[PDB]
């Protein structure tokens, strides 16, 4: 069931985070909003991007905003006031994360930028890809970055250096994740690919999807990912065998979350499915919004969706 539906923004929701009673979410509007889940209702608007939001991250302190208006923007959660905008980027930024002493950031111009988060200057520019970053994630040591340009990176990075170079698959690197000394790389090309972060080598290919992969997720057991080919394939991760296709979605699956309980699904068909990820087979569909499901967030009993209709929505998940 629908519990809250979150009207505000004027265009698509790009972009969405929550955390206990807060919802924080990006839009093609060039807004942020911060909402309450509670009553469902806006709490501030973060306005100042001269284009689309396309991605955010917040904490307790602050969000962190990217646009394609090529800034990184640092707002106060609580005031809502805008602290800090990082320039220097010279296309969109397409993907961000960042902790306490550091902003990473990817963008159209095919660079990743790391910034000092507490002086707000940019400290070095990873340099070497052929084409528009799409996603990235970092920790510790280590920043991972795929690219328009087919490749994946490792970077270290203290120096800005590149670390590995990740060949191997025949079109743009569309989603990343990597976890020790395992990265899962989804792409245009219809593949999964797995590889090791110590030798940069692929381990194996993951072939099924018949277009695109949109979306993954891995654990120590297996890999879900989501294709324009409107299924999801759930993946044994050392054997690289297809053990499930969940069927169902009527086009493009945008997004997807999964636990030990379930897989979460968004698509361009404009719903959310629930699938028992033990049996298999669909449990629920989340029937609501207008348009594409363009971004997703479960918590326990609680589901949080965007989408190009301009809304979010708040579901509860078991009913």
């Amino acid at each position: 069931q629908s519990l809250r539906t979150l009207q505000g923004h004027q265009s698509a929701v790009t972009s969405l985070q929550f955390n206990d009673n807060i919802v924080v979410s990006g839009s093609d509007d060039s807004t942020v909003k911060v909402w309450d889940i509670k009553t469902g209702q806006s709490l501030r608007t973060l306005q100042g991007h001269q284009s689309a939001v396309t991605s955010l991250q917040f904490n307790d302190n602050i969000v962190v905003s990217g646009s394609d208006d090529s800034t990184v923007k640092v707002w106060d959660i609580k005031t809502g006031q805008s602290l800090r905008t990082l320039q220097g980027h010279q296309s969109a930024v397409t993907s961000l994360q960042f902790n306490d002493n550091i902003v990473v950031s990817g963008s159209d111009d095919s660079t990743v930028k790391v910034w000092d988060i507490k002086t707000g200057q940019s400290l070095r520019t990873l340099q070497g890809h052929q084409s528009a970053v799409t996603s990235l994630q970092f920790n510790d040591n280590i920043v991972v970055s795929g690219s328009d340009d087919s490749t994946v990176k490792v970077w270290d990075i203290k120096t800005g250096q590149s670390l590995r170079t990740l060949q191997g698959h025949q079109s743009a690197v569309t989603s990343l994740q990597f976890n020790d000394n395992i990265v899962v790389s989804g792409s245009d090309d219809s593949t999964v690919k797995v590889w090791d972060i110590k030798t940069g080598q692929s381990l194996r290919t993951l072939q099924g999807h018949q277009s695109a992969v949109t979306s993954l997720q891995f654990n120590d057991n297996i890999v879900v990912s989501g294709s324009d080919d409107s299924t999801v394939k759930v993946w044994d991760i050392k054997t690289g065998q297809s053990l499930r296709t969940l069927q169902g979605h009527q086009s493009a699956v945008t997004s997807l979350q999964f636990n030990d309980n379930i897989v979460v699904s968004g698509s361009d068909d404009s719903t959310v499915k629930v699938w028992d990820i033990k049996t298999g087979q669909s449990l629920r569909t989340l029937q609501g919004h207008q348009s594409a499901v363009t971004s997703l967030q479960f918590n326990d009993n609680i589901v949080v969706s965007g989408s190009d209709d301009s809304t979010v929505k708040v579901w509860d998940i078991k009913g």
